[PDB]
């Protein structure tokens, strides 16, 4: 009967509770699909959550100082965000950094993507993990740990690699550097990940171990498959006057062998990353988000 | 240079700075050789740091439930100790039990030790584990896992398993009933541990999830193994007259060759142990407290 999370159906979450034009240009800036209902219903509360915990922190961080004695280095508050691919960790880590923006105690709000901590696909091909990414064995795990580490080290800045999906590969010279934020967002499918994912090369302290607050995004397999062809399409048209561009490669096909690949490429890569790698972490978050039709939050449940 | 955690120093830890005649009975009662000046300069500075972190909790939730409306389900606030056997785990969790409840907010302080989850003998025996206790596959994990859950899921009453020294088994009918704490203490070599730990029966939420605040218990392996043969010597003593004690069995050898049969032990059994399962899980502590001669702790770090 009893589980560890607080249930809020869509409109118990709604119940909880306006913004400015140029904070609805940027919502609408980031995804043109985003329902500005739904901001204000699901990810305003959501927002305002998040500061609670935040804030609570901030007010530890002082009270320990005084009793520590310490001169008291700034550490980020970080929040990690997890779920399959094409679920909407990137739209759902955008709008909350443009909402945890507008308080003045956090403004400084910095998002980074896990995809970055691939390895390059030279490293990959020598692996034979080409048709592989996502999955642990192609990532530089110990990178990405190493990362969040020195972010909560105080350490002054640290350096991340970046992701392109136009040549589907790291960025050559790319790194993006970070500089001590009030917030970090930390994006990707295997945020909730821990060594028992990686024995190819274990790990021994995890991203979590160094992650304030956890998001997973979750919906039904019949949606995200669908969320998948959608992108993918997507991607497909974006890339029709890029010959330089990975996914010209699809422009060639039609849009039904298309919509036959996509399909493929979900259920023998994407859909196996799911069930085997992605969906068992679920229960490590602070908080799930579950998604329905339209991308509709339907269910939110938060750690007791 | 950084790392996520603060250092202190013993001085440092002590200068973060008096108690009742039954408050030093008590504590004379947890260990003739704990010393009231360690109580004092070490123990006292640790209790007031749990407070705070326990009270920072206390507030968040009082704040929480305004915003989200709900009737506030009793959670217990759980703090584990982990570290090698012999270590002092049981007296750290003991003298922490005693300070604690000196403050009116969370005076019902459980403690909890991970031993009774041992598989029965008759379990191990059949696994071929008999002389593998301690280690992951000696452990019922799931239903340690399922304990603290149920505790974070608000359960009214939870039941654990208890084990016996006298016959160095699982108790058959001694379980003991935890009803709604306001802090559990749990105490155990494998607190820290995860599923990578348990890759023969994986568990994908872990202790760790369910936990506060962790305190790891460190010490040179030098120290650790005098302090397991001196215990193992006091356990052979205190059973002289017991015919019916499992260390009956070693009142039959020389103290030398009890000495010798206990380094044995320590060497292929506990420090194995040490080394592969346990000194790995240290980094993901809250907090770890190090220990010299005499039990005398000379640094603590605790988690930016
Ligand atoms: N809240 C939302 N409203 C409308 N569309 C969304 C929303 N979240 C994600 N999407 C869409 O669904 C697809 C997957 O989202 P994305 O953020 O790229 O997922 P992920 O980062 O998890 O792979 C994209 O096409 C995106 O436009
Ligand atoms: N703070 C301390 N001062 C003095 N002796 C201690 C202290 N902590 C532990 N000991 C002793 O060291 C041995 C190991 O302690 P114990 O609490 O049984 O370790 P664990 O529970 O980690 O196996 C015991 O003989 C105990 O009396
Ligand atoms: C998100 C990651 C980390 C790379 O940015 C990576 O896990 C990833 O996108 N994996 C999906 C593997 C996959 O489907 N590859 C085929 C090419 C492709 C990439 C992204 C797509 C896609 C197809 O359809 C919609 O999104
Ligand atoms: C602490 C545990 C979980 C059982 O209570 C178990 O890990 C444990 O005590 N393992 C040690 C294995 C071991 O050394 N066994 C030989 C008998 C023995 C038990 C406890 C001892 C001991 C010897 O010397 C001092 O403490
Ligand atoms: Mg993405
Ligand atoms: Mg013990």
């Amino acid at each position: 009967l009893m589980t560890p999370y607080l249930q809020f159906n869509r409109h118990q979450w709604a119940a909880l509770r306006t913004l400015t034009e140029d904070e609805i240009t940027r919502l609408k800036g980031i995804n043109e699909d985003l329902s500005l209902e739904e901001v204000a219903e699901i990810y305003l509360p959501l927002s305002r959550l998040l500061n609670f915990y935040i804030s609570s922190n901030l007010r530890r961080q002082a009270v320990l100082e005084q009793f520590l004695g310490t001169n008291g280095q700034r550490i980020p508050y970080i929040i990690s965000i997890a779920g399959s691919v094409a679920v909407g960790k990137s739209t759902t880590a955008r709008v909350l950094q443009a909402l945890l923006s507008r308080w003045p105690e956090h403004r400084h709000v910095e998002l980074i993507t896990t995809d970055g901590f691939l390895h390059p696909n030279s490293v990959l091909k020598e692996r034979g993990l080409m048709k592989k990414k996502g999955f642990p064995q192609s990532y530089d795990m110990h990178r990405l740990v190493k990362f969040v580490s020195d972010l909560k080290s105080g350490v002054p800045q640290a350096t991340a690699p970046v992701y392109s999906h136009l040549i589907y590969d790291v960025i050559p010279d790319g790194d993006k550097t970070v500089a001590q934020p009030d917030i970090l967002i930390l994006e990707g499918l295997n945020v909730l990940q821990s060594g028992m994912d990686y024995p190819h090369d274990p790990h021994h302290v995890f991203v979590s171990d160094f992650v304030d607050f956890s998001i997973y995004v979750d919906a039904p397999e019949e949606l995200l498959k669908s969320w998948y062809i959608n992108r993918f399409l997507k991607f497909r048209e974006g890339a029709f006057t890029d010959p330089d561009s990975y996914f010209h490669n699809y422009a060639k096909l039609s849009k039904e062998e298309a919509v036959d690949i996509a399909t493929s490429l979900w259920n023998e890569i994407n859909l196996m990353n799911l069930k085997e790698n992605i969906l068992p972490t679920r229960e490590r978050a602070s908080l799930i988000m579950t998604k329905s039709a339209n991308h509709s939050v339907n269910q939110v449940r938060l750690r007791k």
